[PDB]
């Protein structure tokens, strides 16, 4: 008999998640029960998976393969048979993912650089043109940044959300977009259908315009391949419509997850001196050019393990689904029909004592000194096997890349000893760290 | 600019400077006159030896510098051949040993092995208990005894039985005489005189071989909890590939040689300077009585040894038993902005003088404190690395610190130790380093096991 936490009569396990943060609210459960705990709602059950014993046979993909979870299906209403919304056995996914993969490698991280030194280079001048006392708002400028990288590199568009308070009419509509998808899951609702539907056609609009604009002229950027590219298994191409999916889902999947990423890395840099010194020298050291070039981003070792380690401890896309492609037993005492749901929750994943220690709430990024000695499986923060996540290198670049360059001109102040509020929609984020940066005065 | 260089003896350049019996002595005393960094030449050698952190955190950069194989491990390699340790990092079986190796030595996989090392450590109480009035405690080949034995055990489930002896293994025999003559053979050329020299060498080679290949042979199918199981059955993620039996016999000679002597000198200066200062000693045995609590420790309450483990890391800053690791530039590049090197260039890390830098740790440098690791992530980083760098770095780190942990907690919990002769360091150098002729007297606490 599997554990499972406490019910509402007909409603089962559902009103557990009518709460703003139900991933840590997840994790507490997963505190309780242990290992694994089975979540029934009303016409759903899947059970949660927490410990690396477990999650290492869930990842197996000979036995599971990714599900559609309940969030991720209300955002295919909008993001279509893009690549992370689409199932496996879908023709558009592997079409989409040979395509699109050659785009993303570290290799074709080279032809991104200088655009995304572009973006950089403004929120260090931001920052750098802050008066005495003036303090910075880090999620909101980390999003400011992560979103015009996406955008310049991916279609050669610029949100220009540097000079900007009120964000783009695109970026509005997706932000209220994603919270109704959240909203479903914890639900007089005919205005929010008319309102979905109203900035579903704004993302629908900017995007296929861009494309009908994209002309023929050619561009370091991810429309161009998607426009040209022809998979090598079918030989067929995307059609413009399955082009306008990936663009929404590129938009969606490209900042807001790398921009908590750098928001927590910096979280734990001013709460750790120690780490934030270690990491500030090495950027000293290594960044030793006005702009930084792309062999010396893949330098910054250590700034790399500061960014593992944070996204150990909150990983900013928590979860992933699996249902079970035949009958099988897990861990030999859980037996499981063909399709039951698995859920990964990353966070406790990642705080497995048998795997990483009793010290498993600490920051310290020594423990990626060696990548290999960390156990297969134990560390997830892009998912698993083929339905990984396309995007790692280039949030993994694009977050070393400016972390660095933050580290090199400016020294950090936690001057309201903030206390970490994490406001949850679909992804993780610091609500309201704010910092006070002092600026080293190193030219660009 | 221009790099210091000690003084040299005409066409034999620097080498006769280690023609001693201390050599990482001396050349730690070269590195007090001439700084940070020196050049050592050698008829058909070149090294540079770094002495900062200012330089060795340059050297540590694994994008511009990879590890080299000194003279002395090449000589080493003779009977080591590509185990982990003395296997260059582009060698297809390093890699792949790195690999498969890794999962039984993490600090997670201390706990399968914990209850052998209680075996080794139990058997180390009982010969000091045993012992009667006025007797004393050799402690380098006590030390030796409970380091040897216990990479026997959770390594390979082979005894050594070293408690039951005066005179060593033949394994031993053959190994440490091939380590003398590896040693020897930097001031050495291949002539007749050492026709002798080379076929002892070879009897040494064979004893061990022959010892390592029978067990590896010998282990019937059985499965247990140690190095050998993931070794024969263990498969590199990355080729796919297990380790043939070759390597596994290097792996080890590796093991048997890398894990017990590093440890033992360890255990040995710890106790010396524990001894040397008396108000850290009641400190250390404080914590170990008021944190071993069973007659027998958990493996949880040796992690709670925290003073007991700043004794060891502050007896490994003073004296790293490793005492220098080498460095190849992998390309050309400026050291410190001054020292232009050529790719290929070889550096090595003097690691007891990087431990004396005192920009990074005072004044006071060659005083035992060990609240000097208090918080361990204070240290700025490559500053304190008595187990080497990035991906080179000591695989069995874990493992030495958590038996030498458990041990000397154990010896302070049962004893009270007294510096009868009040014993003058004397460090014998072999590849490694001891502290020669340290004895003492151990009065039993009547705490039983
Ligand atoms: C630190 C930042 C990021 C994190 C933590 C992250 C996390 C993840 C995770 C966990 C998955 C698997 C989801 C599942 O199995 O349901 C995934 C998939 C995906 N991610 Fe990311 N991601 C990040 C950045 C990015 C970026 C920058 C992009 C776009 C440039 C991107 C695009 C995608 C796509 C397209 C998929 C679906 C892949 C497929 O199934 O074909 N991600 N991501
Ligand atoms: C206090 C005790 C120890 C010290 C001070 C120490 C020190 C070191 C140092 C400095 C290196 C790097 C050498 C180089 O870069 O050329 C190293 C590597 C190594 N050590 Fe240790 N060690 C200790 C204990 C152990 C133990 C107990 C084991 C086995 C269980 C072990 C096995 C190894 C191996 C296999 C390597 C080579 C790693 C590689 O390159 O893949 N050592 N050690």
């Amino acid at each position: 008999e599997m554990p499972q936490p406490k019910t509402f009569g007909e409603l089962k396990n559902l009103p557990l998640l009518n709460t703003d943060k139900p991933v840590q609210a997840l994790m507490k459960i997963a505190d309780e029960l242990g290992e694994i705990f089975k979540f029934e709602a009303p016409g759903r059950v899947t059970r949660y998976l927490s410990s690396q014993r477990l999650i290492k046979e869930a990842c197996d993909e000979s036995r599971f393969d990714k599900n559609l979870s309940q969030a991720l299906k209300f955002v295919r209403d909008f993001a279509g048979d893009g690549l992370a919304t689409s199932w496996t056995h879908e023709k558009n996914w592997k079409k989409a993912h040979n395509i699109l993969l050659p785009s993303f490698s570290q290799q074709a991280m080279k032809g991104y650089h200088a655009m995304m030194v572009d973006i950089a280079v403004q929120l260090v001048q931001k920052w750098e043109r802050l008066n005495a006392d003036e303090h910075i708002e880090v999620p909101e400028d980390m999003t400011r940044l992560t979103l015009d990288t996406i955008g310049l590199c991916g279609f050669n568009y610029r949100f220009n959300s540097f000079y900007r308070d009120q964000p783009h009419p695109f970026i509005t509509s997706m932000v209220r977009a994603l919270d109704e998808a959240m909203n479903k899951l914890q639900r007089a609702y005919d205005e929010n259908k008319r309102q979905f539907q109203e900035d579903i056609k704004v993302m629908n609009d900017l995007v296929d315009k861009i494309i009908a604009d994209r002309s023929g002229e050619q561009s370091d950027d991810l429309l161009t391949h998607m426009l040209n590219g022809k998979d090598p298994e079918t030989g067929e191409p995307l059609d413009d419509e399955n082009i306008r999916y990936q663009i929404i889902t590129f938009l969606i999947a490209g900042h807001e997850t790398t921009s908590g990423l750098l928001s927590f890395a910096l979280y734990f840099l001013v709460k750790n001196p120690h780490v934030l010194q270690k990491a500030a020298e090495e950027a000293a050291r290594v960044l030793v050019d006005p702009v930084p070039s792309y062999k010396q981003v893949k330098q910054l070792k250590y700034v790399g393990m500061v960014l593992n380690e944070a996204l150990r401890l909150w990983p900013t896309a928590p979860a992933f689904s699996l249902y079970a492609k035949e009958d099988t037993v897990l861990g030999g005492e859980y037996p499981l029909e063909k399709g039951d749901e698995l859920m990964v929750l990353i966070p406790q994943l990642h705080r497995d004592k048998t795997i990483w220690g009793d010290d498993v709430e600490e920051f310290r990024p020594e423990r990626f000194e060696n990548p290999s000695a960390i156990p297969q499986h134990a560390f997830k923060p892009f998912g698993n096997g083929q339905r990984a996540c396309i995007g790692q290198q280039f949030a993994l670049h694009e977050a070393t890349l400016v972390l660095g360059m933050m580290l090199k001109h400016f020294d950090f102040e936690d001057h309201t000893n903030y206390e970490l509020d994490i406001k949850e929609t679909l992804t993780l984020k610091p609500e309201g760290f704010v910092v006070k940066a002092k600026s080293k005065k190193i030219p660009l």
